[PDB]
């Protein structure tokens, strides 16, 4: 039971469209992901449904979960990084590339360390590589679970 103005300590576990587990404030499902991390310390997230702190999507999916609830439920890009940023759409030299296999296409998905380049241009000269984000234009699960509340 929570609102656009209420803190509540859940333990979602973010995956993919693949069900993947990427994000997970259980440690004990870090483990059954293989993401347990080395020393990181996998805690409840206290969100608030009015601080626009997690994508609107899960903070509605928990607006209508009292402590201790779930819903593990997949949010639409929309909701979650509103589809792709054109602001992350960059553009490289093909030359960039030119000396390296890592010849783009107009699709790649490419990162310098976790911000994939989507390679909507493949001209010979250049490669405007979206960097968006990993859940840009696209849906990720959500395993959210309600463990108390707070504000």
């Amino acid at each position: 039971m929570v609102d656009k103005g209420v803190k509540i300590k859940v333990d979602y576990i973010g995956k993919l469209e693949s069900g993947d587990v990427f994000d997970t404030s259980i440690e004990e499902v870090a483990k059954e992901a293989g993401i347990y991390a080395p020393d990181r310390e996998y805690e409840p997230l206290e969100f608030v449904v009015g601080e626009g702190q997690l994508i609107q999507g899960f903070e509605e999916a928990v607006l209508d979960m009292e402590v201790g609830d779930e819903k593990t439920v997949k949010i639409p890009a929309e909701k979650a990084y509103g589809n792709r940023n054109e602001m992350l759409i960059q553009k490289i030299p093909r030359d960039a590339f030119k000396e390296a296999d890592f010849e783009p296409e107009e699709g790649m998905v490419i990162l310098a360390e976790g911000i994939p380049a989507t390679i909507t241009e493949v001209t010979d000269n250049e490669v405007t590589l979206d960097f968006n984000h990993e859940l840009a234009g696209k849906d990720l699960v959500f395993t959210i679970k309600i463990i108390e509340v707070v504000e």
